[PDB]
């Protein structure tokens, strides 16, 4: 009954929805509009902290990086506050996964790819991990703002939820790399909305969040029952009829979060 429940989330926000939770052992896959693509927006910063957890070694995250205020092109709550001083690679990692971050992101992306080469860096770290299908152009605001339809800056919910299933369950990084990046999500500060608001209090959620122009709100996650056993839910939104500055709705997020907690129970 999950398509019925989940058209219907749609018609009430008037809102594209996609999900996605891959089948564990004893629980079946559930999918909506999976294999359609949404804009990454800024959940491509938990994959992409995870690029950079890879390529280098842990001692990486010391290496002091310099921005400034003009390196500031997007909201950047925890990086506008170092506008001379720089931060550590690790704490960029902390900006844009758990406040989003959008500055964090371009130094992060110019630390894996170089100047010109960070987007495509990041979209080859995607197809390192299978995921043949996502692809990252532009660099924090612009890949917030493509039109409906066009494939740049786009994910799907199959494909990011797969990746997010090696990321934390997988072993595309080592225990220590893995343990950082897992406990920085779990810490992360802005899905408390979405997938969080739709499962129980005894539940364990540790996500990633998105949220664009044309009423896009994104949220990627891993969440954790009362015996344990893992599941990675991806939560895609976009609301493209209402224009740019369509309003996303956060309580869908959390709606078609208590579906899928109402199977997974
Ligand atoms: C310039 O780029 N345009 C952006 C943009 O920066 N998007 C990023 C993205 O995905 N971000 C995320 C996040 O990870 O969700 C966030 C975190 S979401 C959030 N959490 C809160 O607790 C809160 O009080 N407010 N908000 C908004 C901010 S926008 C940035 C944007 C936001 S709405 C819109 N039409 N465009």
């Amino acid at each position: 009954d999950l398509a019925d429940r989940f058209a219907e989330l749609e018609r009430r926000y008037d809102a594209r929805l996609g999900v996605y939770v891959p089948a564990t052992g004893t629980t079946a896959a559930i999918e909506y509009r999976a294999d359609e693509r949404f804009a990454f927006c800024s959940t491509f910063k938990a994959p992409l902290v995870a690029a950079v957890l890879h390529q280098n070694p842990l001692t990486h995250l010391d290496k002091l990086i310099t921005y400034t205020s003009d390196d500031i092109r997007s909201i950047s709550p925890v990086a506008q506050q170092h506008v001379q001083t720089g931060m550590t690679i690790g704490q960029l990692c902390d900006a844009a996964i758990r406040y989003s971050d959008g500055t964090a992101a371009n130094l992060l992306l110019a630390d894996l790819g170089g100047p010109g080469g960070g987007t495509a860096a990041f979209t080859g770290y995607l197809r390192s991990l299978g995921d043949t299908v996502s692809r990252l152009d532009a660099e924090e605001p612009e890949l917030n703002r493509d039109p409906p339809g066009d494939e740049r800056d786009t994910t799907t919910p199959h494909a990011i939820a797969l990746v997010l299933q090696q990321l934390v369950l997988g072993n595309a990084l080592p225990p220590d790399k893995r343990a950082l990046l897992t406990d920085w999500m779990a810490r992360n500060t802005t899905g408390a909305k979405r997938i969080r608001a739709g499962f129980p209090a005894d539940w364990k959620v540790i996500d990633k969040t998105g949220t664009g122009d044309y009423g896009r709100a994104n949220d990627i996650a891993v969440v954790w029952s009362p015996t344990g056993v893992p599941y990675v839910v991806a939560v895609m939104s976009d609301r493209a009829g209402g224009g740019y500055d369509a309003e996303p709705r956060e309580a869908l997020l959390a709606e078609a979060a208590t579906c899928v907690a109402g199977v997974l129970a």
